């Protein structure tokens, strides 16, 4: 029974936590010496692409209110906090020659020491989509292999400044989403793919450079820092459970494995065997870049742990100029005979399917033999409703059930043999949700946008504190 799940159902070294990313919570977008990221430019030049026309200039002001966030985290009682560094805050011009911003280094040091003073372990992600505009404008950012060397200079600065206290690093978070919505759909920054963009080629280049940036930073960590600092490094991937529309149709079973291949396998195979998956080579063909053997040798095994982010699931079937989307040759279905795979959250794409996380975890251990996994993101958004007062708004029983069910399933997956070392809910605070602006709330902590981003715990935060304190 999922309602009685609690810390005592887990081993002693199991880590519970919560998460954010820099651009979604910080604001201070032009404070403290920070330069612009591609998100700054996208939300300012193209406000029509954002619900409400809003941006993250102020967001929820964790740049100034970080002492409050630390205080909330202390009261919450969980082991860990996962956040990311804004690249253009510490390197406003992206590369070392653009100046090193000491004030942005001071921010991250104050945040890290306040977390440590309170017994909270920092898990830090280097990159969460906020490419410095200078690097975008100079040579097209992740479209160019120049990005690998710049990204390494940046990773080295972080290890040097923070590596004495941060022992858990992630190079990238959800690079899938960056690649696809940035370059295939054009819904996210830099907003291309519908030169002006090409959804047939650009996503594949971007992903290819993301993986090389990741591998070069891991080798840098491993050869130059790991012995003096004794930390660990990994990466976090987007996942969505892919279920055969018809359990029996072997054509359907194959469409599902291919959907997995194009989402997860696209990233996971290169760091496992040095190459892209077979299905992708077959359906993408000559548009899919190749690794030199030095690159392959660098990629293979380039991690100490992997993190997975899981929200939802879907049914897959077979499909009947070029585009990443059409290359998959699958169609997505939500119902089996008028019965949805699960109920909607406040977002129509997000269907609640807890068994999804147990399956995605077992699949990953099986298909890739990952020794050590964390669930680095999992969570759900409130029904949109500006008519509720805070007493009502904070009663977030859907989220509370969602968390219980998934955490339960995570337990199950460990009984199935998956070695899962921790779980981070997503996210700590209501914050800026990219295309969806401020309208979609994912936080265990409520934010009052009418009154200086005043923070208040929802029921789920109370529950997490009570069942998982330590
Ligand atoms: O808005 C949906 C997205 O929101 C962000 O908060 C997270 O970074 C993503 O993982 C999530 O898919």
């Amino acid at each position: 029974d999922a309602t009685r799940i609690s810390r005592s159902d887990f081993p002693a070294d199991f880590i519970m936590g919560t998460g954010s990313s820099a651009y979604q919570i910080e604001g201070g977008a032009r404070d403290g010496g920070r330069g612009p990221s591609i998100w700054d430019t996208f939300t300012h030049r193209r406000p029509d692409m954002i619900r409400g026309g809003t941006n993250g200039d102020v967001a929820v002001d964790s740049y100034h209110l970080y002492k409050e966030d630390v205080n909330i985290l202390k009261n919450l009682g969980l082991d860990a906090y996962r956040f990311s560094i804004s690249w253009s805050r510490v390197l406003p011009g992206g590369r070392l020659s653009g100046g090193v911003n000491k004030e942005g280094i001071n921010y991250y040091n104050n945040l890290i020491d306040g977390l440590l003073a309170n017994g909270i372990k920092p898990f830090v992600t280097l990159f969460h989509w906020d490419v410095p505009q200078a690097l975008e404008d100079e040579y097209g950012g992740f479209l160019s292999p120049r990005i690998v060397d710049d990204f390494c200079e940046y990773a080295e600065l972080c290890f040097w400044e923070f590596g004495d206290r941060v022992k858990h690093w992630m190079t990238l978070n959800q690079p899938w989403t960056f690649s696809v919505h940035g370059y295939a759909t054009g819904l996210y920054a830099p907003g291309r793919g519908r030169s002006t963009g090409n959804p047939g080629t650009e996503p594949y280049w971007v992903t290819h450079h993301l993986l090389l940036a990741h591998a070069a930073a891991v080798e840098l960590y491993k050869n130059k820092f790991q012995r003096g600092q004794e930390g660990q490094i990994g990466i976090s991937h987007a996942t969505q459970w892919m279920e055969p529309w018809d359990e029996n149709s072997a054509s359907d079973v194959e469409a599902a494995a291919r959907a997995l291949d194009f989402m997860l396998g696209w990233f996971m195979e290169p760091i496992t065997s040095g190459d892209y998956p077979k299905s992708m080579k077959k359906f993408v063909g000559s548009r899919l870049p190749k690794f030199s053997p030095e690159q392959s040798k660098m990629l293979k095994g380039s991690y100490d742990f992997v993190g997975l982010n899981y929200y939802t699931a879907s049914y897959v079937t077979n499909a009947s100029n070029f585009s990443y989307n059409t290359d998959i040759h699958v169609t997505y279905e939500t119902d089996r005979n008028g019965v949805p795979i699960g109920p909607q959250s406040g977002s129509d794409w997000l269907l609640i399917y807890p068994e999804g996380i147990r399956k995605i975890l077992v699949y990953t251990k099986k298909t890739y033999n990952v020794p050590l996994i964390y669930v680095t993101e999992n969570g759900v958004d409130d029904v949109k409703n500006t008519n509720l007062t805070l007493s009502e708004a904070r009663k977030d029983s859907m989220r509370l059930k969602y968390l219980q069910d998934h955490i339960f399933n995570v337990r199950q997956a460990m009984n199935d043999g998956v070695n899962v070392k921790g779980y981070f809910a997503w996210s700590l605070l209501d914050n800026f949700e990219w295309g969806e602006g401020y309208g979609v709330r994912f936080g265990i902590i409520h934010i009052d946008y009418n009154d200086n981003f005043a923070r208040y715990p929802k029921d789920s935060a109370v529950w997490l504190m009570n069942s998982f304190h330590k």
